[PDB]
């Protein structure tokens, strides 16, 4: 049965809501991003409207085959009206396609789900800055203040610049980038980019690429793997066995390997800054964990949080333990008494 806050009250609508079986009263279910634990459920049998962005809705329709009818991709920035609600879509600065809804409830109550997101200041400057929120539905995956990590583009340096110093010392070696959902696409993308080279990978990871809306694509990503010394592996393949088993397969071609697994906290976090990162090592195969997050940390969730000023915060992670949820109230109430709303 479907949890509380799943659902939007005062409307026939879900959000992320699609392994509960038919939803009792559900009119409209809304899917925020393609994750597997998000879109958990959904296949070609499903016959309900679902509501989405286009690159969600090209995920939906091309990898779990949804069918074209029950597909309602919404542009962003836009007021839309659905079931007689007006709704917006807003970016959320997670992996491609996720979105944040804001729901204009027909009593004068507004609500913003963020869906998973990574906070950030240019969200001041939405369609938030122009109307009071009531309701906050959270992504709180980092609400505590030892969730420390760098930016998004201090990481992309480290990256590139390890990288194009390794292949350059040795133009026999292959670098290796871990994923197992998509988000993340900078690291693979901007390593290529340095080294004069194209992505390869599976097909099945070609395809899903293919579905992005990602400019310039075919100059960057192909299946051709002889031809591409930056190579896509699954994330679980990212170990010395895994890395030593691929090096086999590549015919002499290369004779070492850098590995990057794009992690999001690490406990490495509270103690190393990024430029003091260091792999771990064996014989010629070296991995790099490296603190690249899609999700806000506790800085920025905090900023965002005292900017928007919402009446009620309703979270959406680590709301299983008593002990996580206690936590988090308690940064709440601290948050309201610094900034006085
Ligand atoms: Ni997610």
């Amino acid at each position: 049965t479907c949890p509380f806050y799943k659902k939007i009250p005062g409307t026939g609508f879900t959000v992320d809501a699609f392994q509960y079986g038919v939803v009792e009263g559900c009119t409209a279910y809304f899917l925020t991003h393609f994750h597997s634990d998000h879109y958990a459920g959904l296949s070609k049998h499903f016959t309900f409207p679902v509501y989405c962005s286009e690159i969600t809705g090209n995920l939906l329709k091309n990898k779990l085959h949804v069918q074209e009818q029950y597909i309602h991709p919404l542009p962003l920035d836009t007021e839309c009206i659905v079931n007689g609600v007006k709704v917006v879509l807003l970016d959320a600065n997670h992996c491609p396609g996720a979105v944040m809804i804001l729901f204009y409830l027909p009593n004068g109550t507004v609500i913003l789900h963020t869906g998973d997101f990574r906070a950030d200041p240019s969200m001041e400057r939405s369609l938030l800055a122009d109307q009071k929120v009531h309701m906050l539905y959270l992504d709180t995956t980092y609400c505590s203040p030892e969730y420390t990590f760098p930016s998004q583009q201090e990481v992309i340096r480290f990256a590139i610049n390890t990288a194009f110093e390794a292949v350059t010392l040795n133009p026999h070696a292959l670098v290796v980038c871990g994923t197992y959902s998509i988000g993340k696409e900078k690291v693979f993308l901007a390593i290529a980019d340095v080294l004069g080279s194209k992505v390869g990978m599976s097909q099945e990871k070609y395809k899903t690429l293919q579905c992005l809306n990602i400019p310039e694509i075919n100059s960057l990503i192909t299946t051709d793997m002889c031809s591409s010394l930056v190579h896509l592996l699954p994330m679980m393949q990212i170990n010395f066995k895994g890395l030593q088993s691929h090096l086999k397969k590549c015919g002499g071609k290369y004779n070492q390997i850098l590995a990057f697994r794009p992690t999001g906290w690490t406990h490495s976090n509270k103690f190393t800054r990024i430029a003091d990162v260091i792999p771990q090592t064996k014989g010629n195969i070296s991995i790099y964990g490296i603190p690249y997050s899609e999700h806000s940390s506790y800085l920025e969730m905090k900023r965002f949080v005292q900017w928007l000023k919402p009446q009620k915060i309703i979270p959406t992670v680590n709301v299983g333990t008593w002990k996580s949820r206690s936590t988090m109230e308690k940064y709440f109430r601290e948050w309201k008494l610094e900034a006085g709303y």
